[PDB]
């Protein structure tokens, strides 16, 4: 009844706290997101205008979504990256949407190229890893730290909700109509399997296009922005132009920027992180208790080279980067002692398995 | 209750009457269903093993069905040989099953390649057409004629019945896995329209699809043969190839032949007719009252050429082939009076109009 009111309230008090931290931004006094971003090392690239898409996080509260195919029983550490920048989103008040493609799974992304029952026990462990990777981010990030508000919005989703009744039909209306097949045709791995003689099947073919439909449902639901791994630029850009290509053609739809609004406040964007290597190939280093204990988890940490410390700590923390301007420096004295591997592998077997997991690694290595 | 078994036995009956005269046409004493379509003239080709299809319908009472895109406010002649088909098939105690493209029309076909207040109208009037057509099929049939039967079935369907809820997930999980891309890509107008630089959407990719899936659905419900006009030939391969690659991938299914059973029993088959065409290209006579009239239309089918009155009777009407026989010598003897063109159009103006309405264009003429 008239909780309605009070929820009302809030969101405008929220909405003030977002337009002056956005005056003191926009005028110079503090940072913005995507700049951090950056400073941490965690954007390998924007799709989209690069400065369309800070001043959106700028003046506008948006959401960000990052996707997981349950292919593999548990998470590894390839896969934390886009979660990192969710971390740092949720931290700072915007919304983070962890996505479960369980329904995408089935089918496999076929970039950049299985039985049920496997399937859905890596959907679970999957699901649980990252259900307690959100309070994970929570505590880890009130302690560094960040005042939890009312405003901060977490949500964990799998994208079989709404694959599970979606109609064939209001995706080709809607959708299908306004995609152009030979577009389509020209995808990389689509040129290089139909060349090889290979082939695809039609669903393989279309799973830019449910992906992309993920982008759309979240779309109509506040998140504006998809966070992926550099491998998912492609399937980014194609949600990105999809979900246009829809307002483009029903200018008259609730979500489409009728003038004399700024598109660029209405518009998709995408942010895609680096790659992790084990100096030679992409990334096994789980995060399955079961499969990699926390002594061996830290273990792979300890043994980071001294040249890429640096990046790591600031991809894979939240500790201050000052902190880490210092601590390299008491590092440079004597790296012998692994100083800041130590911090570094300490703080993430933290944010991953607990505080007390982590030292208790910490004092056994 | 005890419904279910006067109708199961009704139904053991109706199969003892269909063994039975499966036992009189393979002994040669009976015509087959095939046979008499080709000597009907309705049958331009057949898709499948012509033999096994005639295998099939003589051994077995299946289903027939044909498919309208309501992309015309009202039906022509043009969409009539396979109807005919359809209603000698129902006359003969097979099923018929005339179906609405609700859904599929809002794509368009893109063989050989609108607004929807008009399309909606257009489903309102043919589906008007179609169920008095099914009723004007019974009585027609009657007078030749054909005993009704309780055996006896006919259906009108609109595609959108399952559409309107048909998940994409099942149909991709479903068919999409089986179908190929490459041989999809191969098809002629596929091949045509990127080549020109017109290109298509996604949407009118997924034609073939959708249809398909109207084979599939209406295959799981005892229909067994698609019929069409000879455009469709491409519609109702790629139809029959679906289905096949479903039950070639779920051996274990409800409708896939395990053995030891007869493959050609379970299998999907195709019919297409031929192709009329007023002296030049294809076709436009309407059978809406509004558009033509009685008078119009009798006044069309009284000027077809002599060399063409005997296919065209054989394929635009029900009377016997040897009243044909010597109704076209009758008719030699002063061909300067339309002796057969009359009985032709006063034949398909009842089949279409009533018989009142027939023997008033009649009169008048
Ligand atoms: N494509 C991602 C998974 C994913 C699933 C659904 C999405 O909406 C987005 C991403 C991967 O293979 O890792
Ligand atoms: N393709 C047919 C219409 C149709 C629609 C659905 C079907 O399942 C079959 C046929 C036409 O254009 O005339």
């Amino acid at each position: 009844r008239h909780i309605t009111q009070q929820h009302l309230r809030r969101t405008a008090e929220a909405e003030e706290q977002w337009k002056l931290q956005a005056k003191e931004i926009e005028a110079g006094r503090k940072q913005s997101f995507l700049s951090f971003l950056e400073e941490r090392g965690l954007v390998n690239s924007v799709v989209g205008q690069r400065d369309a898409l800070d001043k959106l996080i700028t003046r506008k509260r948006v959401g960000f979504y990052a996707g997981v195919d349950p292919t593999a029983p548990s998470l590894h550490i390839g896969h934390m990256l886009p979660f990192m920048i969710l971390g740092w989103a949720y931290v700072h008040g915007l919304k983070a949407v962890f996505l479960i493609g369980g329904s995408t799974a089935k089918i496999g992304d076929p970039t950049g190229r299985m039985d049920g029952a496997t399937r859905r026990a890596n959907i679970a462990n999957i699901h649980l890893q990252l259900k307690r990777l959100g309070f994970s981010f929570e505590k880890y990030g009130r302690k560094h730290g960040f005042e939890w508000e009312w405003a901060w919005r977490r949500a964990l989703e799998n994208n079989n909700t709404w694959w599970n009744k979606q109609s064939l039909k209001e995706v080709m209306e809607v959708l299908g109509t306004s995609l152009r097949l030979g577009p389509m045709l020209g995808r990389d791995y689509v040129k290089s399997r139909l060349a090889s003689g290979e082939g695809m099947s039609i669903a393989e073919f279309c799973y830019p296009i449910m992906q992309g439909w993920d982008f759309w449902y979240l779309f109509q639901r506040k998140v504006q922005v998809q966070v992926g791994g550099s491998d998912q630029y492609g399937n980014i850009l194609f949600g990105m132009d999809a979900i246009k290509g829809i307002l483009k053609a029903n200018p008259e739809s609730e979500w489409a920027p009728k003038k004399d609004e700024d598109p660029d406040l209405a518009n998709p964007y995408g942010i895609t992180t680096p790659l992790l290597t084990t100096a030679s190939g992409e990334k096994a280093v789980w995060l399955d208790k079961d499969m990699t204990s926390c002594y061996d988890l830290y273990q792979y940490f300890v043994r980071v080279a001294d040249s890429d410390v640096e990046r790591y700590l600031k991809m894979f923390t939240f500790v201050p980067t000052p902190a880490i301007k210092e601590l390299m420096e008491e590092h440079a004295k004597d790296p012998s002692k692994r100083v800041a591997q130590h911090k570094l592998a300490r703080e993430f077997v933290e944010l991953i398995h607990g505080s007390l997991s982590a030292e208790q690694a910490a004092k056994d290595h």
